[PDB]
């Protein structure tokens, strides 16, 4: 907690996962849940380089990951998706556009709504030292109300670290805070559109306990 | 055109009252009546949630087919905003009604209630946790009102996305302004902003499972309702 802002920034920027790849509408779901399982990984060892999170007990990192492991899926997608208008970019060998995701019932609803988060990114153009402190509180605060005080020492570190950014970009003091608003807001979609995900996925999957402790990897 | 102070009276005079449940002394509470209770509740608020959002600067600016469409996004979020609210100062319990005040124990009768009770809870503590002013929630309730249904709506749809954000952000100042009034340091103004807005994805994580618990019993206002009544 000792950081300073960009020393933060600096070391989510080093942190950011890696891009995985992909291995009809039949393939399309299995390519989705392979993907998608190789990507937690990479997210587990991302999370224990957020500044702050491993001196938490094992058993609240693993809780908060089995909070958010869903919305940070989502936000890495429309981050990827943000410059391919109408469409979403999963790997990139699997940018897939609406059209394709109507052969699954419930499934375009959701697509939509990816669709619209990444649209929301382009109208305010999300920067990327932005976009690694969002996903930060993302994790931090999505199991926080379902278990502390150092959970919150940490966002509003991160706060401060996004308003640094902010005022660094030249924007005045109310444009700072209207738009640490927006990006905020922002995440009460993408906690909805992961419940509506789980739904769907439900429909048709949420990683144990034990697994995600091994890939903690304990020591 | 308002200003912090303004919006804060528009805000604060709009607010719905608090409504009560079925008085009758010969009638003891029993938990197979409750849910009942509860319905005709929540029934008679909506009709009072409606008049609140007409009074929520800008909301009328929309067109109709919008103001249903956000109604719709947001109202089970605002019954619970309301709900935690009432709750505040009355640790432990849930104060549905003046006259219908509930712990986890008697939300323990149906399935998936006592979980949605405990996230109740939870909120209620954290609202006291923070000391939440009355200023800040009628600025928290309005932003999900504005907030919760504009991700999910042609030329017409991008000038009314553009007159709720720019609404949102006359509330961001507003909140802001009564943080600095009440002598918080910049800082300190910012991360309480951010700590407010942190809790309004645990409402929608609310609604969305509590909207899961509605269905599971067998429940949303129609739009023909909502439309009516706006
Ligand atoms: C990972 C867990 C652990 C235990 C087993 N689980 C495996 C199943 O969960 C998952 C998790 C995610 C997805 C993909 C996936 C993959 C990669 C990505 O970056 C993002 C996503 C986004 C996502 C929406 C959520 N999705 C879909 O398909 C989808 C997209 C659009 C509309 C409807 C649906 C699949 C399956
Ligand atoms: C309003 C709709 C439109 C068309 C018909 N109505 C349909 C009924 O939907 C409703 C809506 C709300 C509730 C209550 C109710 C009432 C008042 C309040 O202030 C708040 C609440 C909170 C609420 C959780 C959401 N709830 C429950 O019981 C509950 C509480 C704890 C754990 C499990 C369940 C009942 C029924």
């Amino acid at each position: 907690l000792s950081l300073t802002a960009d020393q933060m920034v600096s070391a989510l920027l080093d942190a950011e996962p890696p891009i995985l790849y992909s291995e009809s509408e039949a393939s399309m779901m299995g390519l989705l849940t392979n993907l998608a399982d190789r990507e937690l990984v990479h997210m587990i060892n991302w999370a224990k380089r957020v500044p702050g999170f491993v001196d938490l007990t094992l058993h609240d990192q693993v809780h908060l990951l089995e909070s958010a492991w869903l919305e940070i899926l989502m936000i890495g997608l429309v981050w990827r998706s943000m410059e391919h208008p109408g469409k979403l970019l999963f790997a990139p060998n699997l940018l897939l556009d609406r059209n394709q995701g109507k052969s699954v019932e419930g499934m375009v609803e959701i697509f939509d709504m990816l669709l619209a988060t990444s649209s929301r990114f382009r109208m305010m153009n999300l920067q990327g030292e932005e976009f690694v402190c969002l996903k930060s509180i993302i994790l931090l605060n999505s199991g926080v109300y379902t278990f502390k005080d150092h959970i919150h020492r940490v966002l509003d570190k991160i706060t401060d670290t996004l308003i640094h950014l902010m005022a660094k970009a030249g924007l005045t003091l109310q444009q700072q805070h209207q738009r640490l608003a927006q990006l905020l807001l922002i995440l009460s979609h993408i906690r909805h559109m992961s419940n509506k995900g789980m739904e769907h996925l439900y429909s048709m999957v949420v990683p144990s306990y034990d697994l995600l402790l091994e890939m903690l990897d304990a020591h």
